[PDB]
């Protein structure tokens, strides 16, 4: 059995359709009696500078491949055991997105084709039901919610997917309806986050001081990613949140507008460049504030919980999975946000059961995936 996983982004672009399909591949290919190939976009150097930390650019696919293997080997315990292939892509800046150039199916000879996983089937289907036996799409994005919010897809998405995908996994119910679909959060968290939570637990037990008493958000700096709602909440409740310090981390097109809004508040809210969420600078924040209502599943929330933090997030259907965790505090309104945030700053995060830590893991996500995709 051979699984070909086609996605719309690659490390070092720190975005869900880069990070999650990469872990998926790592943990599928460990499952043992199964060959995994991950198929990722190659950008020319001009486009690479747009999405990579231009610290990081590759003059060939082979370099990018060494870099992606290194990055993932640094993060998982085991030796990787899947293959990596590239298709040519082009970053369309107005789509905020990588568009394929060839038939991407081409990356996989006919002679080895078996099962195809399309991360973001909507774009990747702009060959399929006829070149592979079995095609599974995974919906990572709320396409509708992001184009309907630029300073339609809709019915084409339905049939596009339906024509090409035998099964459709929606990461949550904050998505378009789709044919042959199941809701299932088939993502976990980089095991580094769980390791960081076990280290913060051990510090708590040692009474080191695990935590500083401010908050942070991390995510690409576009208004529609939570920033707009966070800044309005902050601005509405400035007076009650006088003691709150908030650090915001990300890159993107709105970073200068967000900065500008931040310095008009009577709160210390600071804006900084994007950075890997697993970096040591994040390790001691006690509270992660996530007000996105446009994510399908907020991988960053999963990551923050794994690290042992308290997450204050919107009481919205995309956060339904996280509500099983006691350190996840949901709010229906501005008052709820403030009360939840003030209580969290004041208190100790609670500790995660072993059953919780497992539920956030890629080992668990893979089992769910294997199960909802009839791959048994
Ligand atoms: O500055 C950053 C930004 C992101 N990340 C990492 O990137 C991954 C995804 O981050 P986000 O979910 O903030 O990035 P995207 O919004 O760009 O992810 C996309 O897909 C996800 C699911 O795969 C989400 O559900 C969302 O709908 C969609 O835009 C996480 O591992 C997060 O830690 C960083 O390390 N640093």
């Amino acid at each position: 059995q051979h699984i070909a996983i086609f996605t719309t982004a690659s490390i070092p672009w720190l975005t869900g359709t880069a990070v999650n399909p990469l872990f998926r591949a790592a943990y599928l290919a460990n499952d043992g009696e199964r060959r995994v190939t991950l198929v990722i976009p190659w950008l020319t150097l001009k486009h690479q500078k747009l999405v990579y930390p231009n610290s990081i650019t590759f003059s060939s696919p082979s370099e990018q491949e060494a870099y992606v293997r290194q990055w993932l080997e640094e993060r998982v315990s085991f030796r990787l055991a899947f293959e990596i292939r590239f298709y040519p892509g082009k970053f369309a800046i107005d789509k905020r997105s990588i568009l394929p150039v060839g038939d991407i199916s081409d990356a996989i000879p006919d002679e080895e084709a078996d099962i195809a996983v399309l991360e973001e089937p909507e774009h990747l289907t702009w060959k399929w039901k006829t070149k592979f036996n079995y095609v599974i799409g995974i919906v990572h994005t709320n396409y509708l919610e992001y184009v309907k919010r630029e300073k339609f897809l809709k019915y084409l998405n339905s049939w596009v997917v339906g024509i090409y995908c035998h099964k459709v996994i929606r990461l949550s119910a904050a998505t378009q309806e789709y044919p042959k679909s199941i809701v299932c959060n088939v993502h976990g968290v980089n095991p580094k986050f769980l390791e960081i939570g076990l280290r913060k637990l051990e510090q708590q037990k040692l009474q080191e001081q695990p935590f500083t008493k401010g908050a942070y958000y991390i995510g690409k700096m576009v208004w529609s990613k939570g920033y707009k709602e966070l800044l309005k909440l902050l601005e509405k409740h400035q007076k009650e949140l006088a003691e709150l310090e908030v650090d915001l981390y990300g890159d993107g097109e709105d970073s200068e507008e967000i900065k500008e809004a931040a310095r008009k508040l009577d709160l210390t809210v600071n804006v900084y460049p994007g950075r890997d969420h697993a970096d040591s600078l994040f390790h001691n924040y006690k509270v992660f504030l996530n007000p996105s209502t446009t994510d399908v599943v907020c991988t960053t929330t999963a990551e923050a919980l794994a690290m042992g933090k308290i997450v204050v997030c919107a009481n919205h259907i995309s956060n339904k999975f996280f509500k099983q965790f006691p350190n996840c505090r949901t709010y229906d309104d501005g008052q709820g946000f403030v009360r939840a945030t003030l209580k969290a700053l004041g208190e100790q995060p609670s500790q995660l059961t072993e059953q919780q830590r497992h539920e956030l893991s890629w080992e668990a996500a893979t089992q769910r995936f294997i199960k909802v995709s009839d791959l048994n």
